[PDB]
């Protein structure tokens, strides 16, 4: 039984787009917390089109902001044309979300979001996901600091784990990194091999696993240059690298009124606190929404027969422990005042390197109280 | 109370406009050159449609002309959009995987389509509404529209909890007429799968939907990957299908995985079957395979793994030829799901491996 997860670096075309989308969002929320943002980005060859709907009192040069994401990766003013066709939000959607009564907020769209957690890691995330991110996250750190030279930002990881026996085993770690023409392969493979082992030993896993380093054998042309990138085409890499289910919504470039995002975060927060409360080893939460309605239309809790108390009492504890009003859980998770660029890379979930509201175990003591009466 | 929910989107949905244009361009390429490489992405923002991606082909393709053929049927005319192309174009051992990646194949016995009830009902609802719009049996509505069907799986006979529909309408619609027409289509669909008829109906919950299409939303290729597949009941690896030729395992392996799952459940070896396949760039066979029967297996789990290995060739060039992916039209699957198409005749939906799975 082999389960596999993937991640992509800051220089991946899709992740360039996700970063530019959240960077524009962050710049909007800083000035106007009441601003509606649905920012999509196409990066095709040397053309970057910034698009979507934005209504805001904020002054934002969308193009200037794109260049600030792009120079670090590190392209210059000669590398791209960057044009904006950014429109305004539909007044038809706005009337349904922003009520006349100032006290409810209605769902930004219809949709289904999944929240997942498990006890396999301190991050309460599947091992394969954590290892795939941490690998690229360490490589990108060394590239910016020049501890790992003659590599560029574009890169991918795939970590396969053999779950046959109850103690997990690393089967394969795969890495593709964009490199310079004049790289030393010895140096390159040693650097990658060392990072792969340092990471395996961190989660005290076997160290003898198969290492697949630049399997294509040439990776100089990266980024959008041969290629295409769009906002929200890495939604499984943003979440639970499979292991969990997904409803289809992308996160980057969307303000908190888009339930696709804020409800997904809210769902992560329940799942994580349920497993942290030791009520289950794995927990998946499905939430469904209707456009303009203030509360979820349907909710499903699945503990995968890893529940350590009665399944039914877990459903009750959650209903008693969490407010499901959309304006309320948005304020509770402080989504108006959270910077989203940091989660545009290396996953939205299990960020022990960040301090995200939806990762805090501040509901464990309420779930324990409400599972018993 | 166990409530599972799936959604679908109509042909006029911005993302699905993009998926249609991407597969229409693919189809136009394969028609002339079966050896052509196509990775076509489309942005539709306000009145600008940008067609982009990589194409190597001997085929003559007016990418812009093809986009207009998808768009005119939906309402729009030559005055409604600017349509520009930035598509990068070129001329041209056995075949290795187009990329690394993970693909999931799912099947179950809940429907004749071997697909989750929530998915089938969500598609069939929009598929019937779109039919009546073109035939003018349902007037003063436009092509952009969404469905959400929630089913209560508590007891062993499934029960409709909620049907949701948003349809873009004209300024001068009659709400009485509109709500009656939707209510009637919702019931005729429920009765088709002989389900309860008393479920909750949510019709245009926003309360105004005149501004639709890419005006007041934005649309990209491959942002409806869960609506293209198993509407949340299955797992997904992250790859979108539309605009990609068969050498992209993301697509062809996903189809190959559907074909195993469906034939496994059709063979009566399980009620539900999920197949995970993992790939390495430049490798001719899958690197890992995982089989999940959700404890609904009717033979030993281990003997199902053996039967599949004996019953199917996992060479990527071989399963591409076996499923005839070079000669398959993909535009029809750009709307209303890639899987459980009893309204189409797809190679990866054929139960032509049941007798081989039983033998092995
Ligand atoms: N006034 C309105 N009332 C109701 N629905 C609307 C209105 N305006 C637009 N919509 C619908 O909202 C949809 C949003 O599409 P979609 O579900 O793709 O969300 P998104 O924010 O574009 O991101 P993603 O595609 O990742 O979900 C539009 O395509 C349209 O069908
Ligand atoms: N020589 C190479 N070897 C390995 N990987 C490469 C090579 N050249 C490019 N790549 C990687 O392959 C990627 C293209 O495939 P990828 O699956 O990442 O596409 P995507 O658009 O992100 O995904 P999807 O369309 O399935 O949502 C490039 O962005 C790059 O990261």
């Amino acid at each position: 039984k082999i389960i596999t997860s993937e991640s992509v670096g800051a220089g991946h075309p899709d992740k360039i787009c996700d970063q530019i989308s959240d960077a524009i969002l962050d710049e909007c929320l800083s000035q106007d917390q009441n601003s509606r943002v649905a920012c999509e980005v196409l990066a095709c060859n040397r053309l970057i089109v910034i698009a979507g709907e934005i209504t805001t009192h904020a002054y934002v040069d969308v193009v200037k902001t794109a260049w600030e994401i792009i120079k670090p990766l590190g392209y210059d003013e000669n590398d791209f044309t960057i044009i904006s066709n950014v429109n305004k939000q539909s007044v038809d959607i706005a009337q349904s979300v922003d009520k006349t009564n100032k006290n409810l907020i209605g769902a930004g769209d219809q949709g289904i979001v999944f929240g997942y957690a498990c006890d396999e890691t301190p991050q309460y995330m599947p091992l394969t996901s954590v290892l795939a991110h941490e690998l690229l996250k360490e490589i990108e750190r060394q590239r910016r600091s020049k501890e790992f030279i003659k590599i560029q930002a574009d890169m991918k990881s795939q970590v396969s784990i053999d779950y046959s026996n109850s103690t997990p085993l690393i089967e394969t770690m795969l890495v593709s990194i964009q490199h310079d023409e004049d790289y030393d392969v010895e140096y390159f493979n040693k650097k990658v091999s060392a990072i792969m082992e340092q990471i395996a030993k961190k989660y005290n896993l076997n160290t003898n696993f198969k290492k697949i380093i630049n399997s294509s054998g040439r990776f100089v042309i990266g980024g959008p240059i041969g290629d295409t990138g769009l906002t929200g085409r890495k939604i499984i890499v943003d979440t639970y690298g499979g292991v969990g289910h997904h409803g289809g919504g992308a996160f980057s470039g969307k303000d908190p009124t888009k339930v696709d995002r804020s409800a997904s975060y809210f769902a992560r927060w329940i799942a994580k606190n349920v497993v942290a409360a030791k009520l289950a080893k794995q927990c998946e939460i499905q939430l469904a929404f209707a456009i303009g309605q203030p509360q979820p239309v349907a909710m499903y809790v699945n503990t995968f027969n890893t529940n350590l108390i009665d399944e039914t009492k877990i459903f009750e504890a959650i209903k008693k422990s969490f407010n499901f009003d959309i304006k309320t859980f948005i304020n509770d998770l402080n989504l108006w005042t959270t910077k989203y660029l940091p989660v545009a890379t290396y996953g939205h979930f299990g960020r022990d390197d960040l301090d995200l509201s939806w990762e805090k175990l501040n509901k464990v003591e309420d779930l324990i109280k409400n599972s018993k009466h």
